[PDB]
């Protein structure tokens, strides 16, 4: 196989994770978020596929935040697009982006049978055209409560720059997979594909660069494979 | 402190977890949370202290959910109450309740430095007279928006049952220390102290209680030694 970091964990024991998941995730996940993970469990490149403990605790955040418009960067099959749909109020509102449509299609009957496919608006092209095409538009009326980026990491610092000016003050930007598999804790580290080198690099940047930002408060979670919360500021 | 789990860590490594401390935690940590944890850092039970990452993750959630009011329940010398403190408004409440006022007078001058004392009012009793109290006088519009509960852990349910009644609906209440060192994931786990052990059982027992309890949603994180986030729903 390609890629080096795929049978990887942070956390020390696959039976924690397990426990975690058989305890407090899969009784608390909906049936068609059970669905949509099942089929893509199958798929070619389920090492991207956000985990179910890492799921509740997105639909955690934006139910206790009230969040009703939100934009998901990265949707692959669509797990965090239907836990963000499952968790906002019938009137919420998603801007869904991705670059292949046809892995959309993997769990768009999953969405369409939860019945929450109306609060979706999928846009299949890359993410930093549209978000620039945002910032012509956007009024400060119709500003979002709540970000995930979950698309091509070496390019988070530029999804950044945008996505300070298209949440609220005080709405949330998260960061997906800020950990790497553990490997950003050292400066140098074997064996990496190129790509997988390329977005180690960048997230030890990233990660540098947002603990120093004065625009955001922030909250390195190890869920995952790590979560960075900002909360903008001003 | 004859324990035995109190150096074990659920992280695959102490590099992944001071890669965090360091790079997101310790450079967003205020100058009076450094100076309190340094010196619990020597106290004692030190086991015990909220770590400085957890703490962040604690203060991004108050923000989000634009938390006014607040219980903190097991205080120790303060660092988690800083915390709350230090994240809500100006004019921000806090009931904090600890059997030992010794512990908290430890912190006390970080407190004051930090210019949030007048937020707190400072309990010395057992937690539970004191929400029982609390029950026979509490007013609907004076239900809590947030409960960090950190006290004696074989009574973890016996706080539930309360807080569930003084936490308005949609607010929360936050777990502490629900994965005991990783020893929950096993129905067994030997070389433990009596007390460590009736503590990793009350885990187990409440972990799978909180799953199946239809008043509340759930989300346990794998963040510190598990925090386990509920939200009230009726
Ligand atoms: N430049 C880009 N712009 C938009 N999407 C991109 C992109 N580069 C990669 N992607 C998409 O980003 C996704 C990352 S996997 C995302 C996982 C998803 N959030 C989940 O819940 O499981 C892939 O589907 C890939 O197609
Ligand atoms: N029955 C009880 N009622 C109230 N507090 C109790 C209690 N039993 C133990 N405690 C207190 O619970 C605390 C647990 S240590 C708490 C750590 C603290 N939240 C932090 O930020 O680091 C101890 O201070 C202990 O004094
Ligand atoms: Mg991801
Ligand atoms: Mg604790």
């Amino acid at each position: 196989d390609d890629y080096s970091l795929v049978h990887k964990n942070i956390l020390h024991s696959e039976d924690l994770l397990k426990y975690i998941l058989e305890t407090s995730a899969y009784p608390r996940e909906h049936e068609q978020l059970k669905g949509l993970r099942e089929v893509t469990e199958k798929h070619e490149w389920s090492m991207a596929l956000v985990p179910a403990d890492e799921g509740l605790f997105l639909s955690m955040l934006l139910k206790l935040m009230n969040a009703k418009r939100t934009i998901e960067i990265g949707v692959y099959t669509g797990y965090s697009l239907l836990t963000t749909a499952l968790a906002l109020p019938e009137d919420g509102k998603i801007t869904a982006i991705d670059v292949n449509k046809s892995y959309y299609e993997i769990g768009l009957p999953f969405i369409q049978k939860a019945g929450v496919e109306h609060k979706i608006n999928f846009i299949e092209s890359e993410a930093l055209p549209v978000l620039d095409q945002m910032l012509e538009e956007m009024k400060e009326e119709d500003l979002y409560d709540y970000a995930f980026v979950d698309a091509d990491k070496s390019n988070y610092a530029n999804y950044h720059e945008r996505l300070v000016k298209l949440v609220r003050i005080g709405g949330a930007i998260l960061y997906d997979n800020t950990l790497w598999f553990g490997s950003v804790a050292y400066p140098e580290y074997p064996g990496l594909h190129p790509e997988e080198e390329v977005a180690r690099l960048s997230f030890r940047n990233l990660n540098t660069f947002l603990a120093a930002d004065p625009r955001v408060e922030i909250s390195q979670v190890s869920i995952g494979d790590g979560v960075t919360i900002c909360r903008r500021l001003y």
